[PDB]
């Protein structure tokens, strides 16, 4: 599994998940700077608020 | 949980998840017809080569 890893609005960078990982996770929150969103390999336990979306095919988590 | 349920391009209409259901899916694949997509409460299993994303906020998954 391949999935996106670059941050926010930068330029789209991916990462190759280790074998048997299936998803991909975007996780959005808010900064002084705007709009804040993590990208990469698995699916992750977020604190409330947080807003998460896994996915689970070819970079899928733009 | 309030997940959006309309299909495709539809207008936005929404579900009253169970109580307890914490996601919400994106089902999407293209077929003679257009891009499909699918959307409701929780986080469904799908055929290989469809589209699968969940999220956990409400109406996540336009």
């Amino acid at each position: 599994r391949i999935c996106f890893n670059h941050q926010s609005s930068q330029p789209q960078t991916t990462k190759t998940c280790s074998p048997g990982e299936s998803s991909c996770y975007h996780k959005q929150w808010s900064d002084f700077r705007g709009t804040i969103i993590e990208r990469g390999c698995g699916c992750p336990t977020v604190k409330p608020g947080i807003k998460l979306s896994c996915c689970e095919s070819e970079v899928c988590n733009n």
